[PDB]
C-alpha cells in the first residue's frame, strides 16, 4: 500500500515560501496517527522544512528522496529513487509537490484534509496533486479547528 496524505486550501495550494501557510493541530494529530510507524517518503525541500530537533520524525522509517547523491539528511535515508522506498507494508507519500505528483501512480489511498482557507494560487506554491477518475472519494463533515479554520477530510481509494 502507498498512500498520500497532504492538507490543502481549497485552491489546491498545500505549500509556499518552503513551508504551510496554516497550521491545525487536529490535522498534525490525524498524521501522526495516519503514519505512525510505516515508512514516510518526503522531498528533499519538505524534509529541509522539518525542523532538527523535529527529524526524524519519531516512530517511522523516515525516507528522502533527492537527486543529491550526496544529501546527508541526519537520521533519515536518502534514495535518488522512489521505488528504493516502497519495501515496507504501507508506504506514505508525505510531500511535497513534486514527490505528491511522482508517487500519484503507485498510489491506492489519499487522505486529504481541505482546510477552508481562501488561498489564491500564486507563483512558486506548491499544489496538490490532479486525481482523475479512476479515484473513489468519501468526504468527512466539516470540523471547526482550534486555530479558528474550518477543515473536513477527504478520504480517496482506488483499486
Ligand atoms: N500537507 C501539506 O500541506 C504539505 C506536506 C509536505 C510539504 N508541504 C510543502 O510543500 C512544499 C515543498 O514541496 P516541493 O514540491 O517544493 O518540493 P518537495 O517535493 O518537498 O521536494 C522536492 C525535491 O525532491 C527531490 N526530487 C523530486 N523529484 C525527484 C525525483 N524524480 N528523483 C529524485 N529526487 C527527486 C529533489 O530534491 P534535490 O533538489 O535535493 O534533488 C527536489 O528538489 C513546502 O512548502 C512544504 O512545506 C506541504
Ligand atoms: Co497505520
Amino acid at each position: 500500500m502507498v498512500g498520500l496524505i497532504w492538507a490543502q486550501a481549497t485552491s489546491g495550494v498545500i505549500g509556499r515560501g518552503g513551508d504551510i501557510p496554516w497550521r491545525l493541530p487536529e490535522d498534525q494529530a490525524h498524521f501522526r496517527e495516519i503514519t505512525m510507524g510505516h515508512t514516510i517518503v518526503m522531498g528533499r525541500r519538505t524534509w529541509d522544512s522539518l525542523p532538527a530537533k523535529v527529524r526524524p520524525l519519531p516512530g517511522r522509517r523516515n525516507v528522502v528522496l533527492s537527486r543529491q547523491a550526496d544529501f546527508m539528511a541526519s537520521g533519515a535515508e536518502v534514495v535518488g529513487s522512489l521505488e528504493e522506498a516502497l519495501t515496507s507494508p504501507e508506504t506514505w507519500v508525505i510531500g511535497g509537490g513534486q514527490v505528491y505528483a511522482l508517487a500519484l501512480p503507485y498510489a491506492t489511498r489519499c487522505e486529504v484534509t481541505e482546510v477552508d482557507i481562501g488561498l489564491p494560487r500564486e507563483a512558486g506554491d506548491a499544489l496538490a496533486p490532479v486525481l482523475d477518475e479512476t479515484w473513489r472519494g468519501e468526504t468527512g463533515e466539516w470540523r471547526f479547528s482550534r486555530s479558528g479554520l474550518r477543515y473536513r477530510l477527504y478520504s480517496y481509494h482506488r483499486s
